[PDB]
């Protein structure tokens, strides 16, 4: 049918689609057990009056293991599942160069080695070479550095101090556990705000935002997992932002599924 | 009239007073339209039973702008204004080296490269160069490093870290905004006290602190400001304080301008 | 009668035994005047249905002054007291690796050079060197670095990042100032938890915690000290752990003194 096609290096993972409904559209890989597979909970609305978006994706993936060698009597059984959602929200009227510097930070967000340490070792944002906390997003030759301006209990807050005051770039990274000890949750989110100024056009005029467009995200790890069950799902979702499908069910509003 | 003189470079911006009333005293610079130009409202005060002094300064600047060019028939205007406010405090009877080494640190703390980052691009302060996040305060060939010791989500307090622990350098910095996001306040505050010790003369005495000195800041910016506008401000206030009239007003109360 | 020697460099410092009672193990220096001495309480315990065991030392100092001949006709007196307790917690049913790994990392806390300026010049845990703050408890050539997760206004939490998210290293540092601001109260607390992984036995078993040992410190620092009574009470302590009596007292629960 329709697929999407996620390579972790050599090895690609091949989900096929086993729902469209007029927004939801649900992939799920075909290789091995019946009962524990990945899943990739695609969606896209436009809410309100028409004028914004809203991406939401959902990668699960369920560590299933089977010891009928060892038990004589038991069936595969799932022990745990580990989620990666995203929240993009475009409003409408956006500039395309806009809508492709969000994709631009956000793969290249997932892509450094402090979210990595986030999700697999629990190691909190920022690391200071020479200065503040910072977090160097490279979009290629162009580099923007966030410097941390907040950090309490819960958040931890960061942002680039280039350009004007009133439109920056933001980082509210948290961390939560919930229930009883036993479940993480890991949340980002990327401000982007487009700000502009036409002091050249009419006078009197200083710069000031015309929209935002944000992307979450929101990550569950549960607390005795493996170290290889959290390393897959990050480079599950590393791969996932990575892909050419994702970049136009951002940039165009293209859905999932070639 | 009597002028003070503040070199932002070779360009020097001289203000003219006009004003001089029992306590306070007007300066103002004359180059230019006349609806928005620098202000200098020194003041001095012994508040009490006369046993303590209070300075206070406030360096104005309005950004004014004129577009009769482009539309026709309008006359210069100010958008809006930016402050740095002072508040030394002088207790009567100190020694005349507690008064010149709370000049020496407060024109050493306005000449780093931290608060000028902290009041033009808005950086939180401290910079941990291999250690802590600390602030250097060379006054020469003395260099006296503080130490950042708590950093709540309002304030941030850094002290210094050699000597006694009844009396040390302190600098409480802040951040906030105020109203609808429009303005922010930037409050520094670096307290200094005088610890004697006489147990070479009296047994059994240990260290302990006699006054207080106080040199506190008020910066206000508006958040739709330019870069220029907020870098000239602080660059006059560096200006403003290395002069030789604001050493004899916090040493020996001579008023401004000669 | 029985000594415990407590070599501060090669100054040996020799405590002799002046109380025996079934828990309670009291000792004193010998030199010098009869009002001011050192002072180490020892005690061990077995509370609620035997399980566990409870290790508390307590090293007082006290600074004695005596100037008879500044005034004439006065006696020798302290000043102050500076203290440092211990609270270890030792689970019956323990391994022998287990008790003698939390001895040699409470060994190493204590020897390393950001706790010494913790007591004695005050300046708080974890320094940046290329990264985040962290703390390294080297056991050798095994260095266990802990790298903080959490700093508020009052506690300030350090964590070791390898291996399971479930059991890892703990050390939540403190510092209070209780009364008129007249004394400190340095609070470190290390806790090591012992996890087992049973999956090579049993099918389907994620590992879990065992037990819990800790090994609090509790210092009293007075404000006005000397610093070498600081560095002193440190050096003492230092010396106090790395002996050979505290050693077994950990691990085989024999009470001081030889």
């Amino acid at each position: 049918s329709k697929t999407i096609v996620l390579s972790v290096g050599e090895a690609t993972r091949t989900l096929t689609e086993i729902q469209s409904t007029a927004d939801r559209q649900i992939f799920e890989e075909k290789v091995g057990p019946l009962v524990g597979r990945l899943r990739l909970t695609a969606s896209l609305r436009q809410n309100g009056a028409k004028t914004a978006y809203r991406v939401n994706l959902k990668l699960d993936q369920a560590d299933v293991v089977d010891c009928s060698t060892s038990v004589c009597g038991e069936l595969p059984k799932v022990r745990y599942t580990q989620v990666w959602s995203h929240d993009v929200t475009i409003v409408a009227n956006s500039t395309e160069a806009s809508r492709k510097s969000l994709y631009d930070l956000t793969k290249s967000l997932v892509a450094t080695s402090q979210v990595e340490d986030l999700v697999v070792n629990l190691v909190p944002l920022g690391r200071a070479y020479g200065g503040s906390k910072t977090i160097v997003l490279s979009v290629g030759e162009a580099t923007r550095t966030l410097t941390e301006i907040q950090s309490t209990a819960d958040r931890q807050i960061f942002e680039e101090k280039v350009g004007p005051l009133v439109g920056r770039l933001r980082l509210t990274a948290s961390l939560r556990q919930n229930g009883a000890k036993t479940a993480y949750r890991v949340n980002l989110k990327l401000d982007q705000a487009d700000v502009v100024d036409c002091s050249t056009s009419v006078c009197g005029e200083l710069p000031k935002v015309r929209y935002t467009q944000v992307w979450s995200h929101d990550v569950t790890i549960v607390a005795n997992s493996t170290e290889a069950s959290r390393k897959s799902l990050y480079d599950l979702t590393k791969s996932l932002v990575a892909t050419s499908q994702v970049e136009d069910l951002v940039v165009n509003l293209v859905p999932l599924g070639r």
